[PDB]
């Protein structure tokens, strides 16, 4: 057969969760082959197929600071991490079906919330009332597995194919962030009475939801000079959303005003505390091996901490 392989400091790093998946844009189709065919299997899918599906899932996502190709690669290095580290709890379509989600998860998106749709009336907005940009995202997931030559499960059956893509369909929906804080509440009581339970379906529908969710966040946690640059590009999109909110005659929300530039700090300790943690938290409860998501989590936590207390700078 022929085998994907990286060099040396990849083929070590890339197991860890904290990887960077590095500036080499020509280099990030390779790793996500080689995720596929160590999580899933050399025969999950024909190479030429997969192949044709990255580059086209590649095209169809934009030149945008933060929810570009590269977030959508990283987002499923994270999701591999979560597979290799739990590899006895998860069945083959899910190991097939939730790499393929990360990768298209954020496809098309123009660096806008569903919130801007809403108040701006994009077309999408009346398409889909909720969840606007993520039923989009899957929308274009389906369109791409539809053109000629990209059907990567060609080999399933009629029933499998529509639970692969009901997996592809739900894991995108999860990354609306909305829908995140009922999901954490509903596992975090679920955990607590011990009712949780991986046989039962809406329940694995849960789970996975908070793997997508900690998967599309996973930016915090990385190491800190990781963390902090890869801040600077989400704040340049919702910067610019919030001007397109100025120029609709809205007042963004703080985040998204660039000239709360220096609340950043004071608002990344905000996010920290009411959404990561509780997130990575909840997901070590309920799978243990992803306790380095949550450490590295605090380690930057405490970094933004030292930023406050100007121990540190964030240039
Ligand atoms: C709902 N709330 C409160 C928020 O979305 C929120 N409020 N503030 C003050 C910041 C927020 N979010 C982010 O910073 C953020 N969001 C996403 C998701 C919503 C798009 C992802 C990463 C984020 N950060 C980040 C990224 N890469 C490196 N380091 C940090
Ligand atoms: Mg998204
Ligand atoms: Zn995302």
């Amino acid at each position: 057969l022929m085998q994907f392989t990286l060099p040396v400091r990849l083929c070590k790093e890339i197991e860890l969760f904290h990887f960077d998946i590095g500036p080499f844009e020509n280099m990030w189709p390779g790793i996500f082959v080689y995720m596929v065919h160590r999580s899933c299997g050399t025969s999950c899918f024909e190479l030429e197929k997969l192949c044709r599906f990255i580059m086209s899932v590649k095209k169809n996502y934009r030149r945008v600071p933060y929810h570009n190709w590269k977030h959508a690669v990283t987002v499923a290095h994270c999701m591999y991490a979560i597979l290799q580290n739990n590899h006895t709890l998860f069945t083959d379509l899910e190991r097939k079906g939730l790499l393929i989600a990360c990768l298209c998860h954020d496809l098309d998106h123009r660096g806008f919330s569903n919130s801007y749709l809403q108040k701006f009336d994009h077309p999408l907005a009346a398409l889909y009332s909720t969840s606007t940009m993520e039923q989009h995202h899957f929308s274009q997931t389906v369109s791409i597995l539809q053109l000629e030559g990209h059907n990567i499960f060609s080999t399933l059956s009629s029933s499998e194919y529509e639970q692969v893509l009901e997996i592809i369909r739900k894991a995108i929906i999860a990354t609306d962030l909305a829908l995140y804080f009922g999901n954490r509440k509903q596992l975090e009581e679920m955990y607590q009475t011990g009712s949780l339970n991986l046989n039962n379906q809406s329940h694995r529908d849960r789970v996975i939801g908070l793997m997508m969710t900690a998967c599309d966040l996973c930016s915090v946690t990385k190491l800190w000079p990781v963390t902090k640059l890869t801040a600077n590009d989400i704040y340049a999109e919702f910067w610019a959303e919030g001007d397109e909110m100025k120029k609709l005659g809205i007042q963004p929300i703080p985040m998204m005003d660039r000239d709360k530039k220096d609340e950043v700090p004071q608002g990344q300790l905000g996010f920290y505390n009411a959404v990561a943690i509780p997130c990575y938290t909840t997901l070590t409860q309920i799978l243990p091996p992803t306790e380095p998501l949550l450490k590295a989590c605090r380690d930057n936590l405490s970094q933004w901490e030292k930023v406050i207390r100007g121990e540190e700078t964030a240039t």
